[PDB]
């Protein structure tokens, strides 16, 4: 039977699925690792014990625990990223989308979703790989993680909370593709993993890590990387974040034993309850548990690991959003609302800043508002609020993913930059927040070519480019059909530095992506910081 | 007689000449101090004292003491600035130009011409006053002064070369004019004295300065002013280079006596030959003797003057030209050539940053060279010599002038800003230098109504505007003629900060003259410095 497969840890049942008037097969919820509960929590994932009989894949596994926003009630827009099934501990499994007839060794491409590592669902709709299956013709995997404290406590030193363990959830499941993926049609020599938000940083963390290297072929990353400012901590900050936890519910905190057993002992609910209130900071776009350079998933730390070519050599496709930073403004800085055009005072302008770079001294906040102010128009309200936003995501995603891209490109095998610059025209967000941040996810996996979801038909015609570039990527290294007869999307090289546009107009490259910002975040600002 | 005067310090004989086909009075040569030589060099000026008989004023009288241009022999366009008379240490004379018939109580303008506060002289060709005291029948009058270390050499503490003795120099020509003007057809109560760029500066200080406060009525300031980077130094600063001058010329350097004594021996050209070995740093547009910051002519430090009103409250009109800095490139930083296009590479650029601004660490070369770099193009030749033109006039002229013309504008009774931008059609200089630092003078002095000159119609015309500007400002405090049916040159104010640009097009009005980098050269960048 096509939806009966012999894997190694077991016999699964998938079931068949409709998609775009066709039909795929679906193997939902198996499982890579056992339940990470009681005892296990906070504990590295073991393999999961193989069974008997036959295990039922047709409907989705739970969601990992996490934090749920309600900022906005009944809204789509927002709700489309909460968890939409039970949440629980017992959260470790993985989903396949396969073509019919069942392929012998064809494309794999392993999904990776973002939330900042503290929330997220391989079940949402928008990650649906059944058309991205269907269209081009690829095993689609999705697997999860743990996020928030379960899945990034870290108290180093200890083998109870080492940290990380998020991370080696995404690798075992990675581990599970390589060893059984063969049996549903995939190749394993062939895997792509893809990612965006903290999942692009999950994706470029596996690059780096030495322990996962080998999983893997290729990889695509999505409005993030490694090196972002928010992406990861010291094993002193994790400490610190982890003492705290304990301390806002009322622990003993004379041990990491004492400390540990008193945090296993709650109910979910109850840490996520005080989860934010760790933060070292009044800030906006930085969360709590995230991944800690502790040298051993990371042997050292992140910036000459990179400097000196110590990760995985191959080839990367990776670019951002137009506007990555009207999200986190929107939630948490002031002047900023749902329903107006959002216009900011100077005063809120500077207040912003001052949440957006945490971590600056006085001369750093004013050398940021220096560079993003127009003192001819200082009290244009619409130039201060997109200055604010251009500015969250320059220093949050666009700089530090561009740093990432040069170094990396001076020893990989080929790279491939973009910039998503087109709004969808259903979108339920203002227009002031325009491409929005995880909005190009929408386009990946195919959205636009079911009509009752209200595309256009150049957003139909969009989305099938990008899925066929990022396919054709997956399978050969290159986003360009051989002997095509399209626009070819340039290489980008450390001497041209081409990228190109992603929108519904004839093709364009451009040079230099955010180039004067990106000297001021990454070379400047720092320096400054350091010697004041 | 027309052209025989008796002043309060004697009888003067005038002569005739010939102007635009007409004809006015000259006097040249009058003296209003005794000959600061011998024992009285580098010490304070003493009035000149009465003479029997009748004052031979029918000559230029000689120039200071001075350093020399020879960096182009032969070439108009440096000689026409170099000392056109016999130099000598006797050289306290002021020249007269008088309307015909002599007029009985009209406006009065002092001129007091620059040079950095090192070279310099009233009887250069383009400081002919005849063709303004015509054409806008006012007396036109032009002082001399000491410069480079005759007039500047300070060891504070001391009365022998207490400093700042040069703008005593200027303050005792206004002293004579305020006594004797009436003489000669002018208003004592309407005098507007006026310079460029040392000039420019020693105007800012007489406003400043308590001592000359009351001497004159108006003033204008041409790319220049009192808080210029070069225009002053610390008492400390300048007891520092007086020690090193004496040093270069192996003078006893146990005690200040020791010391002046030792320099009052030498010949001029002895301190000349080795003026400039006592600057502090690799620079460009930086003297060695200026004026000093000693608690007398300048009650306390410039800044807070300016912030406590503690000024002479009254009209003024100042502006700066195009590209103030190319001319001391020219001079002093590597790769800039008179005759070639000078397009500058990456490391002359950044090179002459080092030299431009010489005070500042490593984090502050930095933050300039990011402030005017295009990184989207930064081998461009042409866009790297522009860059560094603009750093040397911003830092040097213009932004020190914004900050004035701001500080004063709180306190002032009416303020006038312009910004010329045309280049004249004859300039000898090449095409790269644009705008050159001084050649707004001619048009000021008149020379282009002059055919042999060859100028074209519209400088012609432009020359006569700026002449009437400067003359009707001179005579009510405005520049613009009460019921004109021309364009109205806009009053500069705290909130709309209006300004016009001059040359031969249709008069446009602007607002925050170079705001962006003032902001850069007046706000931040101090403060880097000060907290690195």
């Amino acid at each position: 039977s096509e939806l009966l497969v012999n894997t190694k840890s077991g016999k699964v049942m998938g079931t068949r699925v409709p998609v775009l008037s066709s039909h795929i097969s679906a193997f939902l919820g198996i499982p890579f690792a056992e339940p990470p509960v009681g005892n296990m929590r906070f504990r590295r994932p073991e393999p999961k014990k193989p069974w008997s009989g036959v295990w039922n894949a047709s409907t989705y596994p739970n969601n990992c625990q996490q934090y749920v926003d309600e900022q906005f009630p009944g809204f789509s827009g927002s709700e489309m990223w909460n968890p939409n099934r039970e949440m629980s501990e017992d959260c470790l499994y993985l989903n396949i989308w396969v073509p019919s007839p069942r392929p012998k060794s064809t494309t794999v491409m392993v999904w990776i979703y973002g939330g900042g590592f503290y929330s997220g669902s391989s079940t949402l709709d928008v990650y649906n790989g059944k058309y991205l299956a269907y269209t081009e013709e690829v095993v689609l995997v999705s697997l999860s993680y743990r996020v928030g404290a379960f899945g990034f406590l870290a108290l180093h030193g200890s083998q109870e909370a080492p940290g990380n363990v998020g991370l080696l959830d995404q690798r075992m499941a990675l581990q599970w593709v390589h060893d059984n993926i063969q049996f549903f049609g995939g190749d394993p020599k062939t895997v792509t993993i893809f990612g965006e938000s903290a999942g692009g940083a999950s994706v470029g963390m596996h690059i780096l890590s030495p322990g996962s290297r080998d999983l893997f072929r290729r990889a695509i990353l999505q409005s993030g990387s490694p090196n972002c400012p928010w992406a990861s901590v010291s094993v002193a900050e994790g400490r610190r974040r982890a003492v705290e936890l304990g301390r806002n519910l009322n622990c003993n905190l004379n041990s990491d034993e004492e400390l540990i057993h008193c945090l296993r002992e709650k109910k979910p609910q109850e840490l996520i309850d005080v989860e934010w209130n760790v933060l070292p900071f009044d800030s906006i776009f930085r969360f709590s548990f995230v991944p800690v350079i502790d040298g051993e998933f990371f042997p050292t730390s992140l910036e000459s690991m990179l400097n000196s070519g110590n990760f995985k050599k191959t080839q990367i496709l990776l670019g951002v959003n137009k506007d990555e930073g009207s999200f986190f403004l929107l939630y948490g800085a002031p002047g900023f609302s749902k329903d107006s055009e959002s216009k900011i005072s100077r005063e809120d302008f500077m207040s912003g800043v001052k949440l957006s770079v945490p971590h600056a001294n006085d001369l750093g906040l004013d050398a940021v508002t220096l560079q993003y102010t127009d003192w001819m128009d200082d009290n244009n309200g619409i130039k201060n609020r997109d200055g604010l936003d251009d500015i969250v995501g320059d220093h949050n995603v666009i700089c530090p993913l561009m740093h990432f891209v040069n170094k990396y490109t001076k020893f990989g095998n080929g790279t491939y930059l973009y910039f998503f610059n087109h709004r969808a025209s259903n979108l339920v967000w203002p227009e002031w927040m325009g491409v929005i941040h995880g909005y190009e996810i929408e386009f990946v996996f195919g959205l636009p070519l079911v009509k009752e979801l209200n595309y256009t038909a150049e957003e139909e015609a969009l989305s099938r480019r990008i899925m066929h570039y990022w396919a054709t990527f997956a399978k050969t290294g290159n986003p360009n059909e051989p002997h095509s007869q399209e626009s070819k999307w340039p290489l980008f090289t450390t001497k041209e530095q081409k990228f190109i546009d992603l929108n519904t107009e004839p093709m364009k490259v451009h040079q230099r992506l955010r180039v004067q910002m990106c000297v001021f975040w990454n070379q400047f600002l720092p320096k400054l910081l350091n010697a004041t």
